[PDB]
């Protein structure tokens, strides 16, 4: 089931993770890799970078 | 090492994509996900979204 939670969730990742302007590019790499390595963890690694990217916002 | 040529390969030509302004959120979700399965694909991609980009200009 292409259309399922588990492959949804991982397309989202990489498409929302490519997305977020505040990490850095060796940041960005590791999730990349992290989803490539274990796509079952596809939201939890999400949710991470995206918490990451509000901490690195310019201020 | 996670921050080599192959996620930053990735990385590049997919954050150009998704920058064009004029694609729909389907259309750059298709690219990045071809992207991401054949890297062979890039040069091949880039120019495609280019072009539906530049014939989705604001009129």
């Amino acid at each position: 089931a292409v259309d399922n939670k588990f492959n949804k969730e991982f397309q989202n990742a990489i498409y929302e993770i490519l997305h977020l302007p505040n990490l850095n590019e060796e940041q960005r790499n590791a999730f990349f890799q992290s989803l490539k390595d274990d796509p079952s963890q596809s939201a939890n690694l999400l949710a991470e970078a995206k918490k990451l990217n509000d901490a690195q916002a310019p201020k």
